[PDB]
């Protein structure tokens, strides 16, 4: 809470190596002002992708909500930073999270008429859907479920096939 203020300011400004320095010297990667804004928020809002990667690598909370219920992903979607969005999604940002305006990163993408962003977001949603869909197989055991889950997280782009397999097995193990 002193090195932290300089971290917020260096993230806002866009000064890379200054941040790598601040980090190496052990500054709190999850510091916030009176509006619950963390350095990841500032670096997402202001379009600095390198600094996002650094902060993320140092373990910044990727689903941090500020005073308006807004997440780094929301703030990245507000300006159309495709590059940032993608890595934010790799570190496990919740694409369906809502804020005080009832906005989803998707809804925002629809506001700005951004179709590329929209298809990134959209294709991300099907995968979480596959997860939740696998979870509601009533004729599986915890071993099968977990196996399918771990297989999913090892390779998200296989989601659909994985789901297929699950259903096949599900109706194969139908009771009595």
């Amino acid at each position: 809470s002193d090195l932290g203020k300089k971290l917020l300011e260096a993230a806002h400004a866009g000064q890379d190596d200054e941040v790598r320095i601040l980090m190496a010297n052990g500054a709190d990667v999850n510091a916030m002002d009176n509006f619950g804004v963390t350095p990841l928020h500032l670096a997402a809002y202001w379009g600095h992708f390198e600094i996002v990667e650094v902060l993320l690598k140092y373990g910044a909370d990727v689903n941090a909500s500020d005073a308006t219920g807004d997440t780094p992903l929301h703030l990245a979607a507000k300006w159309g930073y495709l590059g940032i969005v993608e890595v934010l999604l790799k570190y496990g940002a919740d694409v369906n999270a809502q804020d005080k305006f009832g906005k989803t990163a998707f809804d925002i993408s629809i506001d700005n008429g951004n179709e590329d962003l929209a298809e990134i977001l959209c294709k991300n949603k099907a995968q979480q859907a596959a997860f939740y869909c696998i979870l509601h197989m009533p004729n599986l055991n915890e071993a099968q479920r977990n196996g399918f889950i771990q297989s999913l997280k090892d390779d998200p782009s296989q989601s659909t096939n994985v789901l297929g397999e699950a259903k096949k097995l599900n109706e194969s193990q139908a009771p009595k």
